[PDB]
Formats: structure tokens, C-alpha cells, sequence
């Protein structure tokens, strides 16, 4: 056990959640990730198979890990007296796909397609595992520029899946449903689908739709760029103001603009310079 088999290079980023480093696990060299979350600011905690109290963010990470690579794997995790440390893969290299959007502006449709396609993959995964992600969005999704694959990442406002109603929020406004916006409820799967027509329109215009409540509860959609018809249609599909009214997975992944995706080899041979 013990600080040992972890070699701690520099900081990645932190904030509120806390402080995330780069390291190399020396039992054999293999990238990771060091996540060194509070006690004090976590408020969802959860408790084990093995029945400990954990933060919830544990649980997710345990329930979606495995071997289907579109969602970042927890590798082991340790207590301290203030704070849980969390050890996750990391890819080399490796950038944020709002870093990527910074740089590169909006993407051509065919490259938001392929991204588009891997979380909504990665986001199936997270739903057949009874978990919720509850914060899409451009931050918690990284690209392995090499291998052209997108993880999600950052379980930290995540919940247990269900088909009742949530009446608690911890994620980021701007990429939230407007239910939630005027009423505090909403229900999983039809807010995920709005936060991906707010990712789908982030990728394909450069950055999000919506800054305030307003625009929100309005749910009119204005495009900056240009933008092929059948996308826009899309985007505009997921962002229904009825949650009822959005697509299901299913209809998103048989929308005619999801067609012919590129897998992620030729994505990165095409797009990433590979
Ligand atoms: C997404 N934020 C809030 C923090 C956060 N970062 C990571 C995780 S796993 C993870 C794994 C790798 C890397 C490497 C990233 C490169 C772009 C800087 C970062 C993270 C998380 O769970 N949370």
C-alpha cells in the first residue's frame, strides 16, 4: 500500500473539486492520474459492494469501469484523514476537448461527428451501468490525440441512474435543462440529451448556445457558422423545451447526420495530424 507505487509529476489542474496531477504508477511505468479529492467539499457520499462510505463519485467510477475504453477507468483509490485520492488512466498525450475547441475554433462536421458519436457512446456505457453523469460537457471529455478516442471524465456530480425525478443539481448551469431552470426537477436521460445538444453545438460552433436563464427557458437556437441542415436539425431536437420531446439514444444514434461515422483511427489520421 502506502504513497509508494506512485511517482507524482506536475499538476494537471484543480479548483473547487480539488487538484488533479500527473503521475507514472513505478510498479511499471504506466501513465495515471492523481486526484485528490476533500472530504470537506464533498456533500454526495455512497457506499460500496463491499459496504464502506465512499464518495459517490467512488461508486460511479467502480460501476462504469471495465473494458470499454470511452470512459476514463479508476484504477485504485486510497483514505487519507482529510481527503480521498483517486488513481485514474491517463492517456499520452492527451488534450480537453474545450482546449481543442480554444485552438481549433469550430470543427468540421465530420470531426464533431466522430466525436459526437464516442460520447454518446461512452454516455450509453455510463446509462447500462445504472450511472448518471450529469455534467457533459467539453471539460470532461478527453481526447488521446494518438489513438483518436475520447474518454469522459469526472464522475463528481454524478448520481445513480433512476427513472424518478431528481430535485438536486451540482453541475454546470449553462449546459443545464431548462425543467431544471424554472421548476428544479428534471429526469436523467432527457437532461443528458439537452447537455449533448449544448456539446453537439459547442463542437460545431466554436463554443455553447446559451449564457444566461433566458436564453435557456427561451431554448431558441441561433447559428453562428455554417452548419448543414441535418445537424442544426439535430441540435435543435435535443434541445425540445418538453423533455418528451428530445430524442432517445437510440433516435440521436439513427438521426440521418450520424451516418457513416469515422472510427477513431482514421479520425486521428484525418483530423488529429497522427
Ligand atoms: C475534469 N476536471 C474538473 C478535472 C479532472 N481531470 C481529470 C480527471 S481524470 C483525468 C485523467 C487525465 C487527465 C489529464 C489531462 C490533461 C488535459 C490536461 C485529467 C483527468 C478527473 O476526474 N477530473
Amino acid at each position: 500500500p502506502l504513497e509508494s507505487q506512485y511517482q507524482v509529476g506536475p499538476l494537471l489542474g484543480s479548483g473547487g473539486f480539488g487538484s488533479v496531477y500527473s503521475g507514472i504508477r513505478v510498479s511499471d511505468n504506466l501513465p495515471v492520474a492523481i486526484k485528490h479529492v476533500e472530504k470537506d467539499r464533498i456533500s454526495d457520499w455512497g457506499e460500496l459492494p463491499n459496504g464502506t462510505r465512499v464518495p459517490m463519485e467512488v461508486v460511479l467510477l467502480k460501476k462504469v469501469s471495465s473494458g470499454f475504453s470511452g470512459v476514463i477507468r479508476l484504477l485504485d483509490w486510497f483514505e487519507r484523514p482529510d481527503s480521498f485520492v483517486l488513481i485514474l488512466e491517463r492517456p499520452e498525450p492527451v488534450q480537453d476537448l474545450f482546449d481543442f475547441i480554444t485552438e481549433r475554433g469550430a470543427l468540421q462536421e465530420e470531426l464533431a461527428r466522430s466525436f459526437f458519436w464516442q460520447v454518446l457512446e461512452a454516455v450509453r456505457h455510463c446509462h447500462n451501468c445504472g450511472v448518471l453523469h450529469r455534467d457533459i460537457k467539453d471539460e470532461n471529455i478527453l481526447i488521446d490525440l494518438n489513438r483518436g478516442e475520447l474518454k469522459l471524465i469526472d464522475f463528481g456530480s454524478g448520481a445513480l441512474l433512476k427513472d424518478t425525478v431528481y430535485t438536486d443539481f451540482d453541475g454546470t448551469r449553462v449546459y443545464s435543462p431548462p425543467e431544471w431552470i424554472r421548476y428544479h426537477r428534471y429526469h436523467g436521460r432527457s437532461a443528458a440529451v439537452w447537455s449533448l445538444g449544448i456539446l453537439l453545438y459547442d463542437m460545431v460552433c466554436g463554443d455553447i448556445p446559451f449564457e444566461h436563464d433566458e436564453e435557456i427557458i427561451r431554448g431558441q437556437v441561433f447559428f453562428r457558422q455554417r452548419v448543414s441542415s441535418e445537424c442544426q436539425h439535430l441540435i435543435r431536437w435535443c434541445l425540445a423545451l418538453r423533455p418528451s420531446d428530445r430524442p432517445t439514444f437510440e433516435e440521436i444514434q439513427n438521426h440521418p447526420w450520424m451516418q457513416d461515422v469515422l472510427l477513431p483511427q482514421e479520425t486521428a489520421e484525418i483530423h488529429l495530424h497522427s
